[PDB]
Order: C-alpha cells, then sequence, then structure tokens
C-alpha cells in the first residue's frame, strides 16, 4: 500500500489521443473520469503503455470516419472513454468507445490462418470465445511489441484480469481489474 | 444425414419426471423443437451429456420446497430444454430457474488447488469463475462438465455456461449444421 493516484498514468493521454485523432482523421471526445483513483505505485510504469495501446485501437480500429458514423446513424464526433474506480478491493479500470466494434469475421480468419483453430470448428464458436483470440500469444501483428496479448500478459503479471465486449457497430468495451494488495 | 432431434429427446419427458420425484423437487418440465435436424453422427454422442445437464439443474438447480418459498419463488420449479437452428448451428439450451452455480465455492475450491490465490481471486470475471467447471479433474466424480464439454468438442461443437445467483442456469451447446 504505497497507493498514487492514477492520474500519473492518465495524465500524458489527453494531448497523446488529441495528435492520434488528428493523424488519423477522426473526430474524437476524450473523456477520463476518476484520475483521483488510487492504485499501488508499482504498477504505474507497467500499465502505461497497455493502456495507451487500447487508446490507439479505440482511436485507429474503432472510432469511424465522420462520413461513415452519419451513414450508420451516430453522431460524426465519435467517443473514447478511460475511467478508473474502486471496486471491492481492486482498482477497476475501462476503455471504452462507441466505434464499429471488433470484426469477429476477420479474428476467427486470423485464428484460422495462425494455425490456432481449424475451419470446422470456426462455425460454432462463441462471441466470448473469437474475442478470446485476441488474448493468444503471438495473434497481434509481429512488430517489445504491443498488441492485446501483450496487454493481457501484463495485467496477468499484476496478478490481475481482463475483458472484453463489443457488439457489432455499436462499440468495444476493456475491463482491467488489478488487486490492491 | 439429418434426423430430428426427438432422436435424442423423445425419452427424457419420464426421464426427469423419474429423476425429480427421487429428488424430492417440484419440476414443470419443457420440452421445444423436437422436430429441429442434426447431423445423424450426432445422435449417439449428445444423449448423455444432455441427459447430464438435465440431471443438473434438477439435484443442483432447482432448490427444495421450502427454499424457493424463502426466496420468493413459485413451489414448482421450470426446466427448459431446447433445440433450434441460429445463424449456420444447431443450438440446444438447458435452462432452470434454481439457486444458480455457487461461485464462490468455485473460488474456493479454485484457491484450495492451488490454481489463483486470494488477490487474484477477487479480480475475476463471472464467466472467469463459471470457467473453472470446464477444466478436467477440476470437479468431484463419470459424467462430469469437463466431460460434456470434450464430447461437444469432439464434434466440432462449443459450450458455454451463464448463470446468475438465486435466478438460474443456462448451458448452451451450439453444434455444426454443415
Ligand atoms: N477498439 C477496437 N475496435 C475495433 N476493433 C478493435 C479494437 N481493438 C482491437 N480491435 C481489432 O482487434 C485486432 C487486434 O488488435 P491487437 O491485439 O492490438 O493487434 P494488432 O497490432 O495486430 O492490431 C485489431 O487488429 C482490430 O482488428
Ligand atoms: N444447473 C446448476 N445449478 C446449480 N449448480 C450447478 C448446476 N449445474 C452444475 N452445477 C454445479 O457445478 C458443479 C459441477 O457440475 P458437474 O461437473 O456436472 O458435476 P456434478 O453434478 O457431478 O457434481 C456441481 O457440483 C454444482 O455445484
Amino acid at each position: 500500500s504505497h497507493m498514487v493516484p492514477i492520474s500519473f498514468v492518465f495524465n500524458r493521454f489527453p494531448r497523446m489521443v488529441r495528435d492520434l485523432a488528428k493523424k488519423m482523421n477522426k473526430e474524437v471526445n476524450f473523456i477520463m473520469r476518476g484520475e483521483d483513483t488510487e492504485l499501488d505505485r508499482t504498477f504505474v510504469e507497467e500499465i502505461g503503455e497497455p493502456l495507451l495501446h487500447l487508446l490507439r485501437n479505440a482511436i485507429d480500429h474503432g472510432i469511424e470516419p465522420k462520413e461513415e458514423r452519419i451513414a450508420k446513424g451516430k453522431p460524426p464526433i465519435g467517443t473514447l472513454i478511460l475511467s478508473a474506480r474502486h471496486e471491492g478491493n481492486n482498482v477497476v479500470i475501462e476503455v471504452e468507445d462507441d466505434g464499429r466494434g471488433i470484426d469477429k469475421e476477420k479474428i476467427i480468419r486470423k485464428a484460422i490462418e495462425k494455425g490456432l483453430i481449424d475451419e470446422s470448428k470456426a462455425a460454432t464458436l462463441s462471441d466470448q470465445e473469437i474475442l478470446n483470440f485476441l488474448f493468444v500469444p503471438g495473434f497481434s501483428t509481429k512488430e517489445r511489441g504491443v498488441g492485446m496479448d501483450v496487454v493481457k500478459n501484463v495485467v496477468e503479471s499484476l496478478n490481475g484480469s481482463i475483458s472484453i465486449e463489443s457488439e457489432k457497430d455499436k462499440g468495444t468495451k476493456v475491463t482491467i481489474r488489478l488487486p490492491l494488495t
């Protein structure tokens, strides 16, 4: 319990999200909540890059170009929310966007290409089983490299847990639960 | 080579009634979609697993008279066995309005087995907890949830579990159509 506010982790994010959104020509309303939520000081340097990766994913793969969102009947401006809070005895961190959602079709194609599953087993996979493929080491693009697989490995190294939720054209929500002690 | 799932379903109503009677449980058993077709190669493999799920619902799910009353629930419990085609899969569901899977019990067993520690246990999602039931050798015993999963997978199928405390449990199995 040598704690510090998660703001030490969150502070650099607004400017980075702003620049990233500009680089990929996306309109992003970035909201951070609960920056006062405290966490183990030893988590600060390990959780920073993983969270940044999730934010990048939201802006790059999630939030759609203004013209695409309109065709979908959604506001031109996309919304990306990073939040932290205390739940029970954990620090819960969420990264949520109202983007296009994870393309499960593509994940299955990747799973098959990487020999992680036979095509005959792909047809009956549940949504959660499909999304879980993102946590298999080596699944992310081969760039110290980033990727959801690395995010999960880091979260597990902190004795924590991670879950993903997503609905086509609705959005994506990643939740990380870290132990306080 | 397709046959109606009634090939598998027909013996369940009598077996459910018999089970409920022996276990002193009041159960209204509802079977739906008996005409749903599935590959003939699945028939001799899915029978025992499904019966085990029905058995689980009656034994571990539906609570005894006094307990349901205490929870504000009708004395007669409900057990629904369903079959249908969804997407391009045969979907079979087993649902009860019983006590729900005891997630704390699982967590305690996980800690005892040394698979998880106290701190980690508190971070687990409900699906992660329920999932331990699929781990070979995790539970008792010789059909177990781990055996049900293996058989389903061997048919290139998938299985998932959903449960809410004191609400009930629902197990879904998806089998290939092609
Ligand atoms: N927020 C999101 N919205 C939509 N798709 C996403 C999101 N996050 C991840 N994805 C999808 O999941 C796949 C994997 O991301 P990741 O594990 O970071 O690997 P990579 O470097 O290969 O993209 C992505 O390539 C993208 O298709
Ligand atoms: N429908 C259900 N409602 C409540 N608990 C259940 C249900 N199905 C299974 N369980 C719980 O999950 C644990 C194991 O199920 P399983 O592996 O099928 O074994 P078994 O019935 O032989 O103990 C059970 O011991 C019980 O505690």
